[PDB]
RNA sequence: GCCCGGAUGGUGGAAUCGGUAGACACAAGGGAUUUAAAAUCCCUCGGCGCGCGCUGUGCGGGUUCAAGUCCCGCUCCGGGUACCA
């Protein structure tokens, strides 16, 4: 029990760490007596090192986690493994493992790392989603939606390496060619396991007005995304053809101008075009190196073939020549377009390269006929051109058209949606097994509850090309009902495991089933959900979607998973790479690259400690990947983890992209000794007096204004706006003047310790370590961690006056002290004494005024 | 291409509801203690020409008494784009 001078973090926080471990601080109950704060980040994969951008994000949630603690609540903040992924099959083949251990590795390093840094996790409800225990309730869940009806088989487009005969995933695929070999990739249809989201379409989109703590930034993505369209199906028939094309539009007003159809590559009216025509043949096979990607499809040149069948034009009587096209998607819509090419810039550009007709039907705003010569009229209005729908506007066209078909019986009115189907299989090793099972029937059903779980099997050895479970043949062997079956070697999307983690949080030893419906309802919804902006859309649009088909299971009551969502920015960093001798993309990290700059600041050339041309593929989110991750425990080493945590937060606010810099570390250590420095020769002095609230001079009620204040803005910066550089930086201001203020009397001492008793509980979120032993010091009640969170003393933050700020002609000229309850005409008077303000009302009249109450007055002047 | 964000001194950032632009820090320069150094404490710090005047928040216009903040048109950079997680 004695304070050294210098601040050695050493020392004092691995101490403090062992202590939290061994009386399990922040180990928790389903307490009923206490209010309950579910804080959860995002899980991690565990790739094997940590990085800046995962510090950024359970700083963050520890931050909150631990001021959650202070206001007097259990709180459940807990960590886990998203174990299966691609990464860890490469990776074992390389180092010559299995990926087994390869996992349990990195889980063991990063489990280290993250203890070091010393957020304070529920280490009891630990897991890991590639154990069986894990993934034995996902499959058990994905056989009871299949009975529900909410799963089906449909062929589905996969990028395939010919040569191999293996499936890659969007990443292993670059500049076309795959990055092993030298060999083209193409699009080969295959029959794949997916889930029915869309039946979930309107009530994911619908329920966003009800997230009114989400920020609009990732709620506008996930409608856009979903996007849900009232619009028709037309059904067409072709002259020399059996099989009718049915298109979908939203425009059917527009129906009586669409002079060609478009058509996509994999649709079967182009095979039998195809067989006869050797130009459109050519066509078709160029559209396999086509990526399923829809960034390189939209990004490419417009290209298409005349395909030679004339589909009729039902109201018009007219043939018209169906095209072969590389924009149209197959899966989005039916596959085929009405191509309307006088109102749609896409159709436009499509029929001037090609010199197909373009005929206008939509008029103008004003009611004249429109002029394209130089571009599409996207825009709605009368209808003329058209037959017996001249005259009518855009309700009316789109009304009649539709009335019109549906009583023709060609033709009917359906909500489509953006939002495709989620497709589950994948065809790796390290991924869930999907509990399905083909007999020797031909007959393929679930998997019975008997012979769940489908375990993977850890030992094994890795060639690279194919899987071992797909390789050897004995393993898919089993027997249902009483006959040979061969069950399904496809594995799970790595999302599967992470949409319902959160839920398994709750109840993680539970054996009887999937989750224990006390212990989950207790805690869910999860008050405060903590991620990357990068999963705005696709994690976070599984995690709801799988929280209500938990819900329509009777496992919880909560129509939605997160009360608030906090998309922190993501943590950029500069990323090199040079190819390889077979054509294989080696990164190379910053530390490692030699660079050469730009006057503006901008990177020209790059060299490597070795000596190849480097590629600069810009700025980009720190990952594995790219290999430009920077590893906290050399700064935690060196600075100590308080320090480290409170640079992140410094640096930006959470919701901001922040570029990494190591240039700004060392303002937080020499932080944390003036802090140390001021308890220090505070407490060696000797113990205080009771405060006397109504017998202190002006510098010490100003002071204790001050005090009050930043528990104030602190409060308010961390509870309510998330703005934590903001709140650091009140702080830093108070323990600026706290310095310069005498404590040599009873009653600054009595001051100091109130003060110092404020300012460390308000930096134990940030920095837990260093505060926990300065509350020792001060001699508080108990552990500062259950200690309770300052409350400001409104009697003490009472302002007797209020700068007020002259400005003539909207420019500052003076500015001057004023009472709080003070009138215009006493403030013009005070302002006209200024001798800045005097000299340009000199010669000139006042014409307009303009006061803002205790802010601003601005003199309009003539 | 499409959807969603971002740009403020040498550098990260502040200004919370249209109202003092640059809080709080880092880096740099000079000064102070110091056996020299480390460590600590001071001073200066957007630009152009002074205990003053104009100008200044990526680029070009606009509204207003007042714009970093709101409107219209752009550039550049990030995130997602359905098999990276
Ligand atoms: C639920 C599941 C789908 C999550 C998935 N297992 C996962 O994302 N795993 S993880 O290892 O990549 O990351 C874990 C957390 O760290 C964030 N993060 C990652 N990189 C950065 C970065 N450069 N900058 C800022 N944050 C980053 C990321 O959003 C996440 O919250
Ligand atoms: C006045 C011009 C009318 C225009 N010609 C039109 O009908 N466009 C379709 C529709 O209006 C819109 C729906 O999002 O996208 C188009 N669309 C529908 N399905 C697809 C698909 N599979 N691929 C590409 N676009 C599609
Ligand atoms: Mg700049
Ligand atoms: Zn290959």
């Amino acid at each position: 029990s004695h304070m050294q001078e210098q601040y050695r973090p050493e020392e004092i926080e691995s101490k403090v760490q062992l202590h939290w471990d061994e009386k399990r601080t922040f180990e928790v109950t389903e307490d009923e007596s206490k209010e309950k704060y579910y804080c959860l980040s995002m899980l991690p994969y565990p790739s094997g090192r940590l990085h800046m951008g995962h510090v950024r994000n359970y700083t963050i949630g520890d931050v909150i986690a631990r001021y959650q603690r202070m206001l007097g609540k259990n709180v459940l903040q807990p960590i886990g493994w998203d174990a299966f992924g691609l990464p860890a099959e490469g990776a074992a083949v390389k180092n010559n493992t299995a990926p087994a251990p390869w996992t349990y590795d990195n889980i063991a390093y990063m489990k280290n790392q993250l203890k070091m840094l010393g957020f304070g996790y529920d280490w009891s409800r630990e897991l890991a989603t590639c154990t069986p225990e894990y993934y034995r309730w996902e499959q058990k869940f994905f056989t009871e939606l299949y009975k529900k009806g909410l799963v089906y088989k449909k062929t589905s487009a996969v990028n395939w390496c010919p040569n191999d005969q293996t499936v890659l995933a969007n990443e292993q695929v670059i500049d076309g060619c795959c990055w092993r070999c030298d060999t083209k990739v193409e699009r080969k249809e295959i029959p794949q396991w997916f889930i029915k989201i869309t039946a979930y379409a309107d009530e994911l989109l619908n329920d966003l007005d009800k997230l009114d703590h989400w920020p609009d930034t990732v709620k506008t993505m996930q409608r856009n995304w979903i996007g849900r369209s009232e619009g028709v199906e037309i059904t067409f028939n072709v002259n020399d053809y059996d099989n009718t094309l049915t298109v979908y539009t939203t425009r059917p007003d527009a129906f009586m101008g669409c002079t060609y159809l478009a058509v996509a590559a994999g649709h079967p009216l182009a095979q039998k075009a195809a067989e006869n025509n050797p130009e459109l043949a050519a066509f078709i096979d160029e559209c396999r190196n086509t990526k399923v990607a829809e960034a390189e499809m939209a990004t490419m040149e417009k290209k298409g073939v005349d395909t030679g069948f004339k589909a009729v034009h039902p109201l018009t009587g007219e043939e018209i020549p169906v095209w072969a096209a590389n924009f149209v998607l197959m899966e989005y819509g039916t596959g085929a377009v009405m191509a309307v090419p006088g109102h749609d810039q896409r159709d436009y550009e499509f029929a001037s390269k090609y010199g197909l007709n373009i005929k206008p039907v939509i008029l103008a705003a004003d009611g004249s006929e429109p002029d394209l010569s130089q571009q599409a009229l996207t825009e709605k209005g009368v209808l003329f051109n058209s037959g017996e729908f001249n005259g009518l506007d855009h309700e009316a066209a789109f009304n009649a058209i539709a009335d019109k078909l549906t009583a023709m019986g060609v033709g009917e009115r359906k909500v489509n949606y953006r939002l495709r189907d989620w497709g589950v299989s994948r065809q790796r090793y390290w991924g869930a097994p999907i509990p399905m099972v083909t007999l020797e029937d031909g007959t393929v059903m679930p998997t019975p509850d008997d012979q769940l779980p489908v375990i993977l099997p850890e030992d094994v050895v890795m060639d690279g090309i194919t899987s071992p479970i797909k390789a050897d043949p004995e393993w898919a062997k089993t027997t249902v009902n009483g006959m040979p079956a061969l069950r399904e070697t496809d594995t799970f999307d790595t999302f599967m495991e992470s949409s319902w983690y959160y839920a398994r949080y709750t109840c993680p030893q539970y054996k009887e089933g999937m989750l224990d419906s006390e212990a989950a309802n207790y805690w869910l919804p999860v008050d405060i959900y903590i991620g990357g902006i990068e999963h705005a859309i696709m994690h976070l649009l599984y995690f709801r979607f799988f929280h209500k088909l938990m819900r329509d299971a009777g496992m919880v009551n909560s129509d939605e998973p997160a009360k608030q969502l906090l998309c922190q920015g993501m943590v950029l960093a500069d990323a090199f790479y040079y190819v390889g001798e077979n054509g294989e993309r080696n990164w190379v990290s910053p530390v490692d690259a030699i660079v050469e700059r730009d006057e503006k600041g901008r990177i020209v050339k790059a060299k490597d400690a070795a000596g190849h041309e480097l590629v600069y593929t810009g700025m980009s989110k720190m990952s594995k990947s790219k290999n430009n991750g920077i590893d906290p425990q050399v700064m935690v080493e060196r600075y100590g983890a308080d320090t480290v945590r409170l640079f992140m937060m410094f640096a930006s606010p959470a919701d901001m992209t922040l570029e990494w810099q190591e240039s700004g570390v060392e303002g937080a250590n020499r932080f944390l000794k003036r802090v140390w420095k001021l308890v220090y020769e505070h407490t060696a002095k000797g113990d205080v007096a009771a405060l006397n609230v109504d017998a202190l001079t002006e510098n010490q009620k100003a002071l204790r204004r001050d005090v009050h204040k930043t528990i104030a803005k602190v409060t308010d910066d961390i509870g309510r706006r998330q703005t934590f550089n903001t709140a650091i930086a009140a702080i830093m201001e108070l323990m600026n003047k706290l310095a310069k203020a005498p404590t040599d009397g009873e009653q600054d001492r009595a001051l100091m310790q109130e003060a110092l008793l404020a300012v460390v509980r308000m930096l134990n979120p940030f920095t837990p370590h260093i505060c926990f032993t300065l509350w020792q010091e001060l001699k508080g009640e108990g552990d500062i961690d259950n200690a309770p969170w300052p409350v400001a003393d409104e009697k003490a933050m009472v302002e007797d006056s209020t700068l007020v700020v002259v400005q003539v002609n909207g420019k500052v000229r003076a500015k001057i002290t004023v009472p709080v309850d003070a009138t215009e005409e006493q403030v013009r008077e005070r302002a006209g004494q200024e001798h800045l303000v005097a000299k340009y009302l000199d010669g000139v009249t006042v014409r307009k005024v303009i006061y803002v109450p205790g802010k601003l007055l601005n003199l309009v002047v003539g």
